[PDB]
């Protein structure tokens, strides 16, 4: 009809551009010449629009895309309108099930490039070239929500990573925690059912604060670990861009001399690690469900680009049992001041998908697409889930094909003798559907094992022992671990996880399993007990005040790269600040607040009690991003108050609510000028107070104190203060 | 490896070469210069095979692809071969619900063009001019067997054509008779459980001859005019290039006036029509179920292209009521007579298929699939089909973008605003996903009605009623069409019909039934009810006797247009002979009858009782393509007996039950110097037989005698004969 | 309504009668009294029609069930009727995946009694008690053929029986030929597909006898044995009555005290060892491709019952 | 159909009638019901055409349609009155 506004704000500009600009878009039509060569093959699939005549599936020109053929303009609608029964049967077929596990997750593109060739201990051809760049595809999630619940979730997040590399795909399938809750896949069920909603009423969505999870935790005691590393704030990141991610599993390397090596992955945040707090993390489900989702996005829109160091714990053969813990049991983490990470490679993710449903929905990873160079382990959880996987695809994308669907395909093209079932694409001409064969001279053909292209040989690990359904007795020791975790906290993470189990135990309605998880706690750490014991109406027996506690891990006493911040990693590239207009802002102030932000690549969102523009003192007409309410203190890393007529603002409870919650989430707040008169909202002495920035103006003393504020994240010495305000 | 022979005689050539020269193979092989639009756009799915590594479908390569991953070479299976795991999961799933009805079919690729404008008639596009080449892609099946049952039973024929147009996909969804047998679709599925396998026991396959399809016949006088169609030998065909084809319903042509023709389409076949008789068919069955689908397939690999013209009825809106029947009524022919047909344009099927599965099983055709230029009609069994196929076809193909599997993609990409569904292969870049839009400023767009490339708009038919579930009064005459088909058929025709009601109510095991259907033949022609109640041991009743035989239709009294013989219109060329060899073959013979059917382009298939060679007198070294038995008589057209030394084969049994075989079933013999011996097995007179050529040599004379028969097919005048012979 | 005709001959006795005596019938219709504890259990399940009226799947009773709802007798299928739009939904959405292998195939209910208690050698509960017996459910195929293939060609037989245990059920998942034609469950996919139609124009149904089959044999001798079983007559039973089956595998069995046994199962048919001959067999297919489908199912109409030890 | 699997999903414990429902509809995957009538068709004389059709009434009779007169042309037309 020509409805887009003659003007062409409608579109947004195909550059990188800040997040609230523009209207986000498609990744290709918003950075066309970001590729690589899995986004180039998928060129072939992508479809445009503008332009085009409107048809049917079958290409029939449409008319009327308004209206039913019926007898009458008011009469029965009649069977023969096929264009109706297209469009509605399309419509009514949209839906495929969401994934069991880690149905929440949001992707992007990206590649990743190897620093030095590791060629001496892999003979994996995508770690053999730092000149050689690999298209990746990440995907990142929570565990237990549907696909519709939402992301600030306190939960374990997936984190997976599909590799097109020149010898296969392979798919890298961590979380953002080293350990998982359990040892055997055979008890994967009886976990997720445990902790997933409720079967009588499917209650409650993206929570373990239930019953159902608490009792099976203290029935199953080898889940502490990971317990204790979710009831942190490991639970409940900042963004996707400021988490950790592992493996977890014991894999091999396998050289071409045929070598092994053990390797536990990791990866590292460039951004540096970073968690909200629980209040900002619970509430900001309900005033932005799609946060992370959103942050991912807007984050490569603006040209800041996840990026993260793949790196290797690496274990020789001879060292397997040299340490207290069973190297293949996946509830033991691998200290790092006992086996280093060593730095392998970088991924960046710098391109959205363009249809979120075609390429982030259908994409499926399995932790059992491994290429040559690499090898499994006995870990008895992995090995389980070597049967998953592509059992769950092929029921949720349709068919045995789903590898042909096109964020799925390798770069280069499969030959083998599998034929048909659902939905084939290829079309099939070999004369040859069996081997060996003669009448196509046995082609395709198997390709021994070799130093490079060779085909894929499993390592000749020993295998000893009796057909058993037996747990190893070295995974008998569950204790040891979550203390570890628990001594390496700093004070403040270590009074937030005692008021994650205290929050949830208290969701808990049956009494008794309070008590038991307590009295797993008291087997930890008995300062840990104490004070969750406290916060339920609980007091502790001689008994367990008694109980000795875990044996330290290999003499380790505590292990500090295993807390977000005990060191320092920050980093504001990307971070946002909110800045809270009023009717005439000193436009002194703010050219210098924004020109300090935008040097160091920290986003601001420009606020006010209504939407439009306001004027600054010079005629300086300033657009408004959104309002008070609209995009609360819980999205951005902190607030800066603007000097100006603080009067139109300084009684708006919006406005006055907005540093309070702020300050109750540890933020760094900057008052200028006259914006100091809010100083009494937040009970801030005459004298000023460490994490509040305060001067006369914003000059670029005041700029640079805000900014060492957002390096170190939050204002943790502010938490007794917090205490008190009712916020 | 190297297990293909050093010769190269796996391969078979890239050229035409005739039925069994060599192997077949997939049509991009075989000829691979056999193009079109379509064919060439299917170029970015074909595989190839030779020279590749044999990879997983992740391309990860194989090293051994002979043995499982197991804990030593006599051990247990490891869960963790993931190679064994996706080949057998893939196996596992790799089967499809068959087609509902019409599920065994033969299918290839081709060619349509008009032979002159119809844009008087109808805007349709690909009847706009002689030079606008349509690709096609047609589907002949079988109606009640299962995707494995057998060719040559007695059935109806579908027979399907894909039109992909430069307007979209139009599919003409017939059979090879001109009626169906209901009236209205809310009794398909009682038609079609009535004549399809016992509920109980699931007996018999691919036979309307049991109880509950007579049944329902006789409580359905509807059926009787396609009862009788399938009765006669019009029933099992010769082969899919020798019957005719039809739309059967009354559609509507529209052109860019606005003005509506009323139309039946027609598919007549250039090889002419032809059909077994039921012993020969019913043999067939057993000997070679796959006749059909071999034959069509080895017609075009010889470059005999099956081709059709198509044919349209035309009757003025105004003509509407002008007939004795409804034209809405789909159990109601419009003979040829009365409205003759018009030769509109000409069909070769040029190409086969590379994969069977692919896009003969995946194909999916849909009478609703129509373009502009082209309406329907009230016809009750047409509309209600619009209520069928996408659905099934969901289920079936695995979801709803079945339109996105390679076969059944229109030529031209299409541009609507559907979304999502399992096995998205698209991925969409709108910013937009539905209409009205004003950030894509609206496209995808409508297009308004019009001369060409304009949108669907239907024909504004008025409608007038009331909601009533009620047969037209109009369509309550069962009984003229049948007598018009019967009084058509030329008299071994006739006698035909009769032999199949007698063979398949003899099958039906309730009596009452019988009499019930031999009832029904009485109101349809008493010579006929006679005939059929003589082989079942009844007397026709007083009553029945005195039945008036229902009118004629519109005074005609026979149309020669309905039978399959009355007009001679045989083609010899693709016909196969039978040449019975012995081990001292006059070289004379063998020459000139070879020289003499290449001339028609006759194939002929060299027999003895043994494989490997015969030498010929003169020392010619003849290869044999197969066995008296292993290729009988029932696989070829005519059967000629060399001189040489007959009394290598005079005492062989295989080789006197041979041409007992083809002497029972009508075809035409040619029997040369000393082969005139084997007269007495098939008992003839000295002087001879019309229908047996027999001469002192194999000349040419000879030869002519023996093509002039093989182009009226079958020897009628020897029915009468065969009775005696113990065959 | 009248229908049936007035002297009752639509009806089959529901008593044993011989081969083409009466029309075939549901079991529970033909042999009431016929009972076992699985045969009881599905009782919950059958559904009658003598005497009901006829409805949608929502219980809604049908008036017209010969005509579509249109606007005038000879006017439009209005979208509005639902009773149409049900029948051919379901109508439409019949048919299911035909199995991978063995799709065609004939079965039929029955009982198993040990002829003594074998707890000196095996725990198993179906084998303790010769006054105990057990449901089964067997189910008798070709290999190669669709559903809708013909039963006597040469092909090797399927020969699969549930046995409906106090334990659970226990599948003795067999053949008609003691060994299988490969070693290596790897090669499955590859040998099947060899037997099966060959890729491109999905040629020959239900026949070994092609190109692919004997080249993956040729290339393969593991494959000798089963097919010098397949080639003899073997290949071409009588009846799955006269045929004898086996698990092929060694299995094991367990006893209370924890001793292994190797075991390997066989079926012996009472009716002793028939099959056809190879013209016989393949005229067959075409003058009654369901032979022995029929003809299992006659037996056990007059009272032939299959009996296997 | 999509959602839940097949055509039978009227049998779903939830979805039942309370009465058992009576039809030739037959297959489909998941069929619960085991039927025995010897015809799966009508009508049909082996089972006296059972289950049968019953004519509309006051009280438990067929569905009918109320005879609405409909009077028009074929349009992709919105009804002005609803402008
Ligand atoms: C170390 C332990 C595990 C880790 C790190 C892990 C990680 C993940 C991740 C990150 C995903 C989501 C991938 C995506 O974004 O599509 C996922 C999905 C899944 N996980 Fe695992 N998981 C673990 C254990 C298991 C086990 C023991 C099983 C069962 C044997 C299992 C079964 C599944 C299934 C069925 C899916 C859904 C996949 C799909 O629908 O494509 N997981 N897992
Ligand atoms: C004049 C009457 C009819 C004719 C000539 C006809 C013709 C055909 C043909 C030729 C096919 C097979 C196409 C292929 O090769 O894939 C077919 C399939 C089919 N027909 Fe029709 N048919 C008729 C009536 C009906 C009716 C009334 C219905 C249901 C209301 C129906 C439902 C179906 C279904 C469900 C299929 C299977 C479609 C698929 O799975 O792709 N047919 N029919
Ligand atoms: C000793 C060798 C084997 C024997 C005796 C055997 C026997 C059978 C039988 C009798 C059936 C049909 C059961 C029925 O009536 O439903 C069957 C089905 C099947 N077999 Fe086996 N088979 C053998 C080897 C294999 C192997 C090695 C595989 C795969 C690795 C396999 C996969 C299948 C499949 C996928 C089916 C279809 C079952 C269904 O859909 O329900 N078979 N087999």
């Amino acid at each position: 009809d020509s409805l887009a506004p003659e003007d062409g704000s409608h579109r947004p500009a195909a550059e990188p551009t800040p997040p609230g600009a523009q209207p986000t878009a498609p990744g290709s039509l918003k950075a066309p010449d970001t590729r690589n060569e899995k986004l180039n093959s998928l060129e072939d699939v992508r479809k445009g629009s503008e332009n085009y005549a409107l048809t049917t599936n079958q290409g029939v020109r449409i008319a009327d895309d308004q209206n039913s053929l019926r007898a009458g303009s008011r009469g029965p609608t009649l069977l023969e309108d096929f264009i109706l029964r297209e469009k509605i049967t399309h419509f009514d077929h949209e839906r495929i099930p969401e994934r069991i596990v880690n149905a929440r997750g949001s992707a992007a593109h990206g590649y990743f490039q190897p620093y030095k060739s590791l060629s001496d201990i892999t003979k994996a051809d995508f770690l053999s070239d730092p000149n050689k760049i690999t298209p990746v595809f990440v995907r990142f999630s929570t565990v237990q929500g549907g696909a519709g619940s939402a992301d600030t979730v306190r939960d374990i997040r997936g984190f997976a990573t599909k590799f097109y590399t020149e010898e296969g795909i392979f798919d890298l399938v961590g979380n953002n925690t080293p350990i998982f809750f359990i040892q055997d896949a055979h008890k994967f069920p009886d976990f997720v059912h445990a902790v997933k909603p409720e079967p009588h009423w499917a209650i409650p969505q993206g929570q373990s604060a239930h019953d159902t999870f608490w009792d099976y935790v203290s029935l199953q005691p080898e889940t502490l670990h990971n317990v204790m590393w979710a009831m942190s704030d490991r639970g409940i990141p900042r963004s996707y861009r400021t988490m950790e991610g592992f493996g977890i599993h014991t894999f091999r390397l396998i050289n071409a001399e045929g070598k092994a090596t053990f390797v536990r992955f990791h990866w590292k945040p460039l951004a540096g690690k970073a968690s909200l707090v629980w209040d900002e993390a619970q509430k900001l489900t309900g005033r932005d469900p799609d946060f992370h989702r959103r942050e991912l996005w807007e984050a490569i829109e603006a040209g800041d680009f996840p990026e993260y160091e793949l790196g290797f714990q690496l274990i020789p053969e001879e060292d397997e049992f040299k340490f207290d813990f069973d190297l293949l049991d996946p509830t033991k983490l691998i200290p790092e001041e006992l086996v280093p990470v060593q730095r392998v490679g970088k991924m960046v993710l710098n391109r959205n998908p363009d249809n979120f449903f075609a390429e982030n929905e259908q994409a499926a990873f399995h932790p059992g697409h491994i290429v040559p160079g690499l090898d499994f382990t006995n870990d008895p959880l992995l090995q389980g889930r070597l049967f998953s996987y592509t059992d769950t695809q092929i029921s949720r994308l349709g068919g045995p094909n789903f590898h042909e669907i096109p964020i799925n395909r390798p770069t280069c093209p499969y030959h083998n003798f599998q034929r048909d079932g659902m939905h084939r694409m290829g079309i099939d001409t070999n004369p040859a559907n069996y081997e060996p064969n003669s009448i196509n001279d046995n082609w395709p053909r198997e390709t021994p094992p070799g130093p490079k292209r060779g085909g894929f040989e499993s390592y000749q690990e020993r295998v000893e022992g009796n057909k058993v359904r037996e747990r190893s007795p070295s995974f008998g020791e569950y204790y040891s671990h979550p203390r570890l975790f628990w001594l390496s906290q700093t004070p403040f993470e270590q009074r937030h996880i005692v008021d994650g189990f205290s929050f949830e135990l208290s969701k808990v309605v049956r009494p008794y399993i309070r008590e038991r998880v307590v009295d797993q706690l008291a087997h930890i750490d008995l300062t840990l007990a104490q004070a969750v014991a406290k916060n339920l109406g609980i007091e502790l027996t001689d008994d367990q005040l008694n109980i000795t506690p875990p044996p330290d891990v290999n003499g380790l006493k505590k292990d500090p790269s295993l807390s977000l911040y005990a060191i320092p990693d920050g980093d504001v590239k990307g971070r946002v600040v909110a800045i809270l207009l009023n009717d005439e802002v000193r436009s002194a102030d703010l050219l210098a607040i924004l020109k300090a932000l935008k040097a160091k690549g920290v986003h601001a969102k420009l606020l006010y009690s209504r939407m439009g523009e306001v004027t600054a003192d010079d005629g300086t007409v300033l657009p408004i991003a959104a309002t008070f309410a609209g995009a609360p203190s819980l999205t951005v890393d902190a607030v800066i108050v603007p000097c100006g007529n603080i009067a139109d603002i300084a009684d708006n409870g919006d406005a006055n609510y907005y540093l309070m919650e702020a300050y109750k989430h540890l933020k760094p707040i900057a008052l200028a000028g006259d914006a100091r008169k809010f100083k009494a909202t937040i009970k801030i002495a005459d004298q000023g107070e460490e994490g509040i920035v305060e001067a006369d103006s914003a000059d670029g003393s005041f700029m640079d104190e805000l900014l060492t504020l957002m390096a170190a994240h939050r204002v943790w010495s502010r938490i007794p203060k917090i205490d008190k305000i009712p916020a």
